[PDB]
């Protein structure tokens, strides 16, 4: 019982993730250079990403994380969740890098952008390391984007299957015989 | 030994508070009688009018709550407030109604009025026991007011001075003695 | 369309109601008037009961809420619940009481107990308007009683039927044709 | 312009942390084979650890986070917090592993141990990557330890001093003159 025997194949390794999050990190120091912004991670699939992004971000900067859960209907046509946790500190006059895993329907993530921009927040930007735009169902791009991948789904880094898988150091596909 | 000998005088009589109550849950049933709005509380103090009020509002309704906090200096400024307790369900298409029990700068208020309409509210409005609009620091009214009193610092009937006295069913103000 | 046309009949009138709370408000007051408790209300149901009660208990108290959600499975069988908000306060030494709407099953209410033992309160008790032994889950009795009712599902005074009816004055029982 | 300016001395370099975290990772894999455990994060610091050691704990396992907070004075004697965010799942019957970037005093996370096996946890384990027992004012050990350091204030790696220098890919010591 090995997750490896799990995966049918792999879409990125980690060699290539850590490539890629060299990439972006550099990319997002000089673009921060001049403020200190506060990255944002929504729990729990945009932790190892977040992490190991952060970590290549030469530059001085805040973190923050908040928690959110669906309303049912609601939040399957509109994205509007349920706060759990809160930020720890305002966003008023702040600089904010949302930092996620994968966006595919982008219902959420948008619903979470105009909120920040409700409570005034001085810029709203996304960095992703993955980016689905086949689910998309809403009009909303990332500003900095690790991969662009097709519409299948995949686990590992972060991304999980019934909560499992979270911490593989790459990026595959499970074999069809693994979903119940 | 006992809370009333720390009070100076009486401003508004539990028998006056009931009558009021009595006469805006009528007002607020007939408004309300064609929709199922979503009452709010805004702990802690809002608890005790809210229970009276609700009990004299002859429609139907469902009940809900949230916990805030402030960020320090920030929340002084724009009212930007942590989210401790989100609502239980969703405010898209529903008619709000937000429940207090003294507006006085309206910092707080206004900033969770302009989020229930960022998150779609049909409407939302304000029924408040006590309005103190002398020490407004926002243009916000209220649109169902109990009493307006004079600018000065009041307890009993959820408002408290150090986390004590809400359980009082009326409002006075303390003797100068008490404040340390 | 009135709720009063949904009642089949009637268990306990609100002027029975306001009698009890001002029997149960006057012991407490008494038991409690050599300490500041710490009392506590579960949202929803608690709060209608919880403002009248304390409102006629002449001492000096503070008040806090918590709000909780179930798991599941474990919500079911030993009351283990996901704190949404916690106490505003610390417990460590307190004295607290809960005051709570109704107690059926007990299983949360006694995973909350002994939480806030857990948590090294000085003591805790429960104040409940409604107890039904029938549908106890485990060994839990309440300090104070308001009233003692059969196994039938109730509504008003807090309690709900999918959320509504919480804002009756007074406790029945539904027609059948009401539930779906 | 750059942190690394602010820093006095290197403690723990990048490659050194990932070495251990590598062993760290094996081990604890070897020890949860048999058991899909529950991996628990404190945020804010533990998260860069934890997202470097479950990529290198290849066996099966769940992620989830708690958010906490200091209800002032209380906190610094019995290390009692306030839960802004509990765990997703619950805890009973589920092995638990704490991941910790750091234990210093032990107060809140001994209070968090005490509170999983109050939970029914079947196991409650910790894994740190420092440990600072000279802190230490109760006694909790862990059970796997990345790095004892000493006595000292550091930053990196998750550990901030005022919320920034988390994003650091190492673990070093400030130069006084940041102090203010
Ligand atoms: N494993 C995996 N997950 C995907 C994939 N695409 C989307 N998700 C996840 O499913 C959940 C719901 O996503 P959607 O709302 O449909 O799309 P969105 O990501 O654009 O919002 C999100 O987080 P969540 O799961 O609700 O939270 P968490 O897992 O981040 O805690 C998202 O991260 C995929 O290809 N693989
Ligand atoms: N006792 C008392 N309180 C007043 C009075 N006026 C305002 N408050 C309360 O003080 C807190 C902050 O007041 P302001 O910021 O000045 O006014 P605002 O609430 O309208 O913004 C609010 O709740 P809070 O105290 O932060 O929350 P909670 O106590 O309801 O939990 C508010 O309800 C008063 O005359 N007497
Ligand atoms: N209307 C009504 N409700 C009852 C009755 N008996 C129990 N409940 C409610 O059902 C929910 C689950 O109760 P149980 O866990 O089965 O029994 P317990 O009350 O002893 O814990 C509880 O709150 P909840 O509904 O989950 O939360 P809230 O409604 O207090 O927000 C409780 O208040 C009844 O006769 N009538
Ligand atoms: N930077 C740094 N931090 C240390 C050090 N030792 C302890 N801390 C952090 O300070 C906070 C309180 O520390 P103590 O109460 O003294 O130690 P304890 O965490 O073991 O109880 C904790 O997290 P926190 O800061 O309250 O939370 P978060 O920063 O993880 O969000 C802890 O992780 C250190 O040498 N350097
Ligand atoms: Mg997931
Ligand atoms: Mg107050
Ligand atoms: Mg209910
Ligand atoms: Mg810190």
């Amino acid at each position: 019982a090995m997750m490896n025997q799990d995966i049918e194949k792999v879409l990125i390794s980690e060699e290539q993730i850590q490539e890629k999050v060299l990439e972006l990190g550099a990319i997002i120091a000089e673009d921060y250079k001049n403020t200190v912004p506060l990255a944002i991670g929504v729990l729990k699939g945009a932790m190892p990403f977040m992490a190991d992004l952060l970590k290549r971000t030469d530059t001085y900067l805040e973190m923050d994380f908040m928690a959110v859960s669906s309303y049912g209907h609601s939040t399957v046509s509109t994205g509007e969740v349920k706060i759990l946790k809160d930020l720890d500190t305002s966003v008023e006059g702040r600089d904010i890098l949302i930092v996620e895993d994968i966006i595919d329907s982008g219902l959420t993530l948008s619903y979470l952008v105009d909120l920040f921009k409700y409570r005034k927040a001085k810029s709203v930007k996304i960095v992703t390391l993955l980016d689905k735009p086949t689910g998309r169902k809403v009009d909303l791009k990332a500003d900095y984007v690790g991969f662009t991948v097709p519409h299948e789904f995949v686990v590992g880094y972060g991304l999980d299957y019934k909560e499992q898988y979270r911490n593989l150091p790459y990026v595959g596909v499970l074999k069809p015989s693994v979903y119940s």
